């Protein structure tokens, strides 16, 4: 199996996480689940940045030690990801010795190589300085040879113009004004600053410089680092320069999605425009929360949350469009055939030829959207197919057909096409929604996991034997 390595940024637990953080982790999970469905050996990482004066200050104010405070915050963050059914293979913490060892070794290496020198940085304090300008041509050469490195492509030309063209100043990579962080082994009054400390989580979590580097040699380089747009230059400039200084392979892609806005702009702990994901999940369910996030933030753009948009998106798309379609279909199979779904024979009805083609066009277009990080376009395309399936009930009028015994075969064809249309949608929604597809597969009585995979969508009409649907249907949402 080809490997695929995906990461979110490590988040700062100076306060509780809100749906902005949730977006990145769900988006990372959508990509991870999608890539596992394509047959990749996937590793998916997330974590926490646990150092700096600010974390020590929060712990003191809470009347706790730094790790005591951090363990409670991280417990809540882990609980949240377990609630969101995030499929992360590991959780990296910068307080862990596996991480601290790498920060220590990397800082001492750069010191030995002459990359780092002692100096002074009113903000007036001593710091080690990283000579990054000597990697400039190498970085710009790498951009030329990897034109899809920054996503969206717009932000690459901002990097070069705003930060590189003026010239990369020597980066201050340590401080002496705080003590909560990784102390430099050579010179312990210095503490490693955020730049080296936070960035190396992506490789420290894979056991880089440990006695077992198997995860590192299997998964590095990262296929995709995802983030919000404001930490892209860390990741586009400083990160590959550090990787050059360590003679390490650079990541393939950095994706910088937009922000989840509120009425007053960016969702943030400091604007007091926070929506707690726990609340949305507890009231409206997991799928509604996951769906809203991925559907409402387009590629290369920002999106806005309002309570009115949320319930609209939840009720119209999930509960009505997909939800009624499933109930309508299972009702009719139970009423006209006593729960026995007739086997698919072929495109018997006149609309079936184009609807079957539409199903395959839906899969192909979905694939293109997913491969180009256009998640909202992928979802909207699946909903056009769901809408058309509801419309196919209205066009065919199965209740009229059920009165003529001569049209029993045609009526069975219509039932089969609804269930197969539903099946196509359920397979395609598996990366996004973790409850509804499984609920749909169980209610239609698809136990075999061969019906739930992407390769089962290559040819329309996989059910040639008659099967029995559920006699006691239920709502799929919340
Ligand atoms: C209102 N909040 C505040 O006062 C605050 C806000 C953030 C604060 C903070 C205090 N203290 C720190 C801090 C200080 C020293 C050490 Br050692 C450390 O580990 C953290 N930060 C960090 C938070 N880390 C973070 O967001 O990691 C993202 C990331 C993930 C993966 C790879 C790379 C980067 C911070 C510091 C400087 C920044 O840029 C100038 C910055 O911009 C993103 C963030
Ligand atoms: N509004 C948001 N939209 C999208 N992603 C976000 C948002 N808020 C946080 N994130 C995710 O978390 C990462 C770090 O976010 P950031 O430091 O801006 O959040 P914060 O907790 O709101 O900070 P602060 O209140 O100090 O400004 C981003 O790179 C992104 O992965």
């Amino acid at each position: 199996k080809e490997t695929f390595y995906i990461t979110t940024p490590i988040y700062y637990p100076s306060g509780n996480l809100h749906i902005g953080h949730a977006y990145s982790t769900v988006a990372g999970d959508v990509i991870a689940r999608y890539k596992r469905m394509q047959g990749y050996d996937v590793r998916y990482l997330t974590g926490t940045d646990e150092h700096g004066q600010k974390i020590q200050e929060k712990a003191q104010k809470a009347g706790k030690t730094e790790i005591e405070y951090l363990d409670e915050m991280i417990a809540g963050i882990k609980q949240l990801w377990a609630k969101l059914e995030i499929s992360n293979d590991d959780f990296i913490r910068t307080t862990e010795e596996r991480h601290k060892h790498v920060v220590e070794q990397v800082f001492e290496r750069l010191l030995k190589q002459g990359d780092i020198y002692l100096g002074e940085y009113l903000v007036k304090e001593e710091s080690y300085f990283f000579n990054i300008s000597k990697y400039t041509d190498r970085l710009l050469e790498f951009y030329d040879q990897n034109p899809d490195f920054i996503q969206p492509p717009s932000r690459k030309n901002e990097m070069i113009n705003n930060f590189i063209k003026p010239g990369l100043a020597d980066l201050a990579v340590s401080r002496t004004s705080f003590n909560w962080g990784v102390h430099v082994p050579s010179n312990p009054k210095h503490v490693v600053y955020v730049w080296i400390d936070a960035l190396v989580n992506y490789i420290s979590a894979l056991g880089y410089l440990s006695d077992d580097e198997s995860l590192f040699n299997k998964y590095w380089p990262a296929d995709i680092h995802l983030m919000a747009k404001e930490i892209v230059r860390f990741h586009s400039i400083i990160w590959p320069i550090l990787l050059m200084a360590l003679d390490l392979p650079l990541p393939k892609k950095v994706f910088a999605h937009g922000w989840i806005l509120m009425k007053d702009g960016k969702m943030s702990k400091s604007k007091g425009n926070v929506v707690d994901p726990n609340i949305l999940i507890d009231r409206y369910g997991l799928d509604a929360t996951r769906y809203y996030l991925m559907r409402e933030l387009p590629f290369g753009s920002d999106g806005v949350f309002t309570p009115e948009a949320f319930v609209e998106r939840t009720n119209f798309d999930l509960a009505n469009d997909l939800g009624n379609l499933v109930n309508r279909t299972i009702s009719m199979v139970n009423k006209y055939f006593d729960g026995e779904l007739p086997a698919y024979q072929g495109p018997l009805h006149e609309l079936d030829e184009e609807m079957e083609a539409m199903a395959l066009e839906t899969v192909k277009s979905y694939t293109e959207s997913m491969e180009s990080l256009q998640f909202s376009v992928a979802l909207s395309t699946v909903w056009k197919f769901i809408s058309r399936t509801n419309k196919y009930i209205d066009e065919t009028t199965p209740w009229v057909l059920a009165k003529d015994d001569s049209q029993k075969d045609m009526l069975g064809n219509v039932m089969a096409h609804l269930v197969e249309n539903i099946r196509y949608a359920a397979v395609l929604l598996r990366p996004f929604l973790t409850h509804a597809p499984k609920e749909i597969f169980e209610q239609l009585n698809i136990n075999n996991p061969q019906f739930m995979e992407f390769s089962s969508l290559e040819q329309y009409g996989v059910l040639n034997e008659s099967i029995m649907v559920t006699g006691q249907p239920k709502p799929i949402f919340p």
